[PDB]
């Protein structure tokens, strides 16, 4: 079949793969419980991305959706990855700053909406309605970034500077990477079809790997994960 984007699915599989192992090993050597908590979460994130990147490399998670007069290539496995990976990341951020149960619930729920409306949008046949769904998903994302920026940051000020520091970095990395997803989606295959599938896959692996292995590297080398 050899699709053009495959080289990127292969690089993503590999990066996600190397990251899950390194974290796994690091985490089972650690004895501190809290740190163990953070390790178990952060290692799972790329582990899942790894399976999905593998599937897509092997020909799964792809479907052709009709809209705009075309049979467009829609990688739906991505939402199968992000449905569980994005909330887990919010959780790491939530545990880092002592977020309350209610804040976490609303965050994940928001996240659930964002990924669901996003997939629904990527599956929609009427071109215009694709952007309606995309719109809701993005609005849901903004709520999440808001809580993380205004909420969390504020509560991270009750922690040690080392903890608030690790968090700001993590929060900052998240805000920049997440912000880029709706835009890639809008000018890509699910959207205006301006950017070709291959460049889009590369944009997505870069963000994905940056947001999971990048985020993890920073979180796990920090002494903030300890109780
Ligand atoms: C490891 C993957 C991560 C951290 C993925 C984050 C993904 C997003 C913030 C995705 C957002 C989307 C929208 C705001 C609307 C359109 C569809 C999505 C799912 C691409």
């Amino acid at each position: 079949t050899g699709r053009p984007e495959w080289i990127w699915l292969a690089l993503g599989t590999a990066l996600m793969g190397l990251g899950v192992l390194y974290f796994l090993v690091k985490g089972m050597g650690v004895s501190d419980p809290d740190a163990k908590k953070f390790y178990a979460i952060t290692t799972l994130v790329p582990a899942i991305a790894f399976t999905m990147y593998l599937s897509m490399l092997l020909g799964y998670g792809l479907t052709m959706v009709p809209f705009g007069g075309e049979q467009n290539p829609i990688y739906w496995a991505r939402y199968a990855d992000w449905l569980f990976t994005t909330p887990l990341l919010l959780l790491d951020l939530a545990l880092l700053v002592d977020a309350d149960q209610g804040t976490i619930l609303a965050l994940v729920g928001a996240d659930g909406i964002m990924i669901g409306t996003g997939l629904v949008g990527a599956l929609t046949k009427v071109y215009s309605y694709r952007f309606v769904w995309w719109a809701i998903s993005t609005a849901a994302m903004l709520y999440i970034l808001y809580v993380l920026f205004f909420g969390f940051t504020s509560k991270a000020e009750s922690m040690r500077p080392e903890v608030a520091s690790t968090f700001k970095v993590l929060r900052n990395v998240t805000v920049v990477l997440w912000s880029a997803y709706p835009v890639v989606w809008l000018i890509g295959s699910e959207g205006a079809g301006i950017v070709p599938l291959n460049i889009e896959t590369l944009l997505f692996m870069v963000l994905d790997v940056s947001a999971k292995v990048g985020f993890g590297l920073i979180l796990l080398r920090s002494r903030a994960i300890f109780g």
